[PDB]
């Protein structure tokens, strides 16, 4: 049991019927007034999903091309927010930690996780500070009660080769005790030049219970990348469209070998303690600790040169980076009635507390020639060197009452935040302070029909610490999200099938803004963005399953001193759409076998904010085979097959500006083995 943190509910295939990233408690997914996606440990093997942001693909409301075919970091745009997104993400219910002010953003390779849970829209009153567009919950595989071992293996285009094992089980004959351990050596070139990608990784995990009223889960994750594949772009003059001949940029381009590296280590520690005191009240504590290294080298493209007329302006950034960050969650539950009325009351106190310390270097490199590029001139011009210490420290204190009254469904939050974020220039001696307090809130309200329909509707308000100062050297006031959420959720009774509308309103206040001859940023912008997401998870023929999704998102500078109010911001599609199917045989010749397949649609978006120029739209085609050998007498070996971008569609999948735009990923093609014992 043990609702406190936990998602519990079943899972189905690509379904899952509960979770807990909108309440912090275990809840139907149909008595939850949010927007919220569970994409299964099945999905994310199905699709050969490399990444968190890849495994997103199928998700409506998110777009997955910020910076295209790279995979150094987790980008996961939701509702159009495209700012800072790498921020989004959570760790078993705790903040991964990283500073998006830096090099230093943290990836979770999908390998180590069970489940990935999507919630939209403004979700401070149980997080903190966070997005207005949402937040994704990664739910790491835990220790299982009997023996699992796997070892897989895979194969593919592009160098890409992985190997890994899984192995699980208890370690007392009363099966009170467990363990699991996961282990991960990979690597890939990617579609580009002189590229690599590197990863090992490890994580080990215990679970004790020691009566039928506590357990306590400790876990390790330590994770090396000693490259960091790809993370450049270029300008839209010669992908978007020809330049100086019908010379359009390769999706294989590279900056400068012998000057490129990326090399991140993650150390993370941390514990889960859950205690049941009553059958009304429980406990829990989450808490995990982080240390990691950063080093970057890299050249890359700034424009065109004045001078050489095919060849691209170079620049360089160098950083070394080393960050500490502790989260702790304390959570006090009580489950009660009074009357008619149930209550699932929580009440939580949790703190952040995050040092970065980062040298920065910079400068100018040598003119490189788009088309036919001469490596080895990379001497550099350095630039005054740029050391910081930053720190961040929050602590929250939050109360949520769930009301069920009949087949009312009610949802009250309540979230008191102190902030307090400082920056020492290292280099200058100046030291920036600012602390400041938030409330934020939320207020739901759903109606449970008894033959699975379910509307809703939900209040809720997020904020996040400005990126931007007033350049008096303070950091401006701290952003400000407000959604108002109408929704309509079905399952029928008994079936393996959910259907979900969301319609929403979020507008993020304090936004930094300056005229364009302006020194100062002031907090005077404003976004809004309201839109229709559509899903639909649907089961039949008992071997036929399918996942649908459709997005419209309209976002828009409400409000702007730069001369880009009424614009919609680049990187935000205006429509997306997708579909995925998979078909199995389990009676017949074709026994063990499985096909699947589908499409994803992105719809048009802007290059740039100053909205002049185009990023064609894009259809892509995925499919997959597999087949299980324990039908040919081998048990628990079974093997796929996966190509993504199947048509292989060389295109632009976004833009950050006219000078930078990027290569969505070439053809991926994976052969996989899996070995159960
Ligand atoms: C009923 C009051 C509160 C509940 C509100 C939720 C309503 C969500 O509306 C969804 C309507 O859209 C259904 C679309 O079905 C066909 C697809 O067409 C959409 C293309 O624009
Ligand atoms: C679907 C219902 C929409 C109601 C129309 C909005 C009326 C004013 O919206 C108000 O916004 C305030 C700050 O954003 C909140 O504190 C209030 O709860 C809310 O009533
Ligand atoms: C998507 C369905 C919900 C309807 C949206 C309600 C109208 C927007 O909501 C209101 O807008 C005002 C002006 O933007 C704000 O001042 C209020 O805080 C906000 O509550
Ligand atoms: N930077
Ligand atoms: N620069
Ligand atoms: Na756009």
């Amino acid at each position: 049991v043990f609702a406190l943190g936990n998602n519990l509910g079943s899972t189905d295939g690509y379904l899952a019927t509960h979770s807990q990233i909108a309440t912090k408690t275990s809840k139907p997914l149909l008595e939850t007034s949010q927007t919220v996606s569970v994409i299964t440990r099945e999905q994310i093997d199905d699709t050969a999903s490399k990444t968190v942001q890849q495994a997103m693909r199928y998700t409506p409301g998110i777009f997955t091309g910020q910076v295209g075919a790279s995979n150094r970091y987790d980008y996961v745009v939701m509702r159009g927010f495209a700012d800072n997104s790498v921020d989004n993400i959570y760790l078993d219910g705790l903040k991964a930690m990283g500073d998006s002010g830096t090099f230093s953003s943290m990836q979770v390779d999908p390998y180590f996780l069970e489940r990935i849970d999507v919630l939209k829209g403004p979700s401070s009153v149980l997080y903190g500070r966070s997005l207005p567009g949402g937040l994704v919950a990664l739910t790491s595989k835990k220790p299982l009660y009997e023996d699992y071992r796997q070892i897989t293996g895979s194969i593919g285009n592009m160098g890409q080769k992985e190997m890994g094992f899984d192995f699980s089980g208890p370690l007392d004959e009363e099966k009170r005790i467990a363990y699991r351990l996961i282990g991960l050596g990979k690597g890939s070139d990617t579609q580009f030049d002189h590229v690599k990608e590197e990863r090992y990784a490890i994580a080990p995990t215990l679970a004790i219970d020691f009566s039928d009223d506590t357990t306590l889960t400790l876990q390790g994750y330590l994770q090396h990348d000693p490259n960091g594949g790809y993370h450049g772009g270029v300008p839209a003059d010669g992908t978007l469209s020809h330049h100086n001949g019908r010379h359009i940029s390769r999706e294989f381009f590279d900056g400068e070998p012998s000057k490129d590296d990326f090399d991140r280590t993650q150390r993370m520690f941390g514990y889960q303690l859950e205690h049941r005191i009553d059958d009304v009240w429980s406990a829990r504590q989450n808490f995990r600790y982080l240390d990691s290294d950063v080093d970057l080298s890299q050249v890359y493209a700034y424009g065109w040169s004045a001078s050489e007329p095919n060849k691209l302006n170079r620049y360089f950034s160098g950083a070394r980076e080393h960050l500490q960050a502790y989260i702790v969650d304390n959570m006090l539950q009580a489950e009660f009635a009074t009357g008619a009325a149930r209550h699932t009351l929580l009440t939580g106190l949790d703190y952040q507390r995050r040092r970065t310390v980062v040298d920065w270097r910079s400068g100018s490199a040598s003119a490189l020639d788009a088309f036919n590029p001469v490596y080895g001139d990379d001497a550099i011009s350095y630039f005054p060197d740029d050391n910081h210490t930053r720190r961040l420290e929050q602590t929250g204190v939050y109360l949520q009452d769930l009301i069920d009254i009949d087949q009312w469904r009610f949802s009250l939050g309540l979230r008191q935040d102190w902030v307090s974020v400082t920056d020492k220039n290292r280099s200058t001696g100046s030291k920036a302070d600012d602390d400041w307090e938030k409330f934020t809130g939320r207020i739901g309200a759903l109606y449970l029909f008894d033959n699975g329909l379910a509307p809703y509707v939900s209040y809720s308000e997020s904020f996040n610490p400005n990126a931007y100062s007033d350049a008096s050297g303070t950091p401006l006031a701290p952003t400000e999200g407000k959604q108002w959420e109408l929704g309509l959720k079905f399952q029928a009774p008994g079936s393996n099938s959910f259907y979900t509308a969301s319609l929403f309103h979020i507008t993020q206040e304090n936004v930094a803004s300056k005229e364009p001859q302006d020194n100062f940023y002031t907090s005077v912008g404003e976004v809004r963005s309201q839109g229709l997401e559509l899903e639909a998870h649907t089961q039949l023929s008992d071997n036929l399953k399918l996942l649908g999704s459709y997005t419209y998102t309209d976002i828009t500078y409400t409000k702007s001193l730069d001369g880009n109010q009424g614009h919609t911001p680049n990187q935000a599609p205006k429509h997306m759409a997708s579909l995925w199917a998979d078909y199995a045989f389990d009676a017949g010749p074709l026994s063990g076998l499985s096909i699947g397949g589908g499409a994803r649609y992105v719809g048009e978006t802007w290059a740039d904010k100053e909205n002049t120029l185009r990023v064609p739209d894009y259809t892509l085609v995925d499919a997959r085979i597999g087949y299980d050998l324990g039908k040919l007498g081998l048990k628990g070996l079974d093997v796929s097959l996966n190509a993504n971008n199947l048509l292989d569609k060389d295109y632009v999948a976004s833009c950050y500006s006219l000078d930078f735009c990027y290569f969505g990923e070439k053809r991926n093609v994976t052969a996989t083995v899996n070995y159960q014992f």
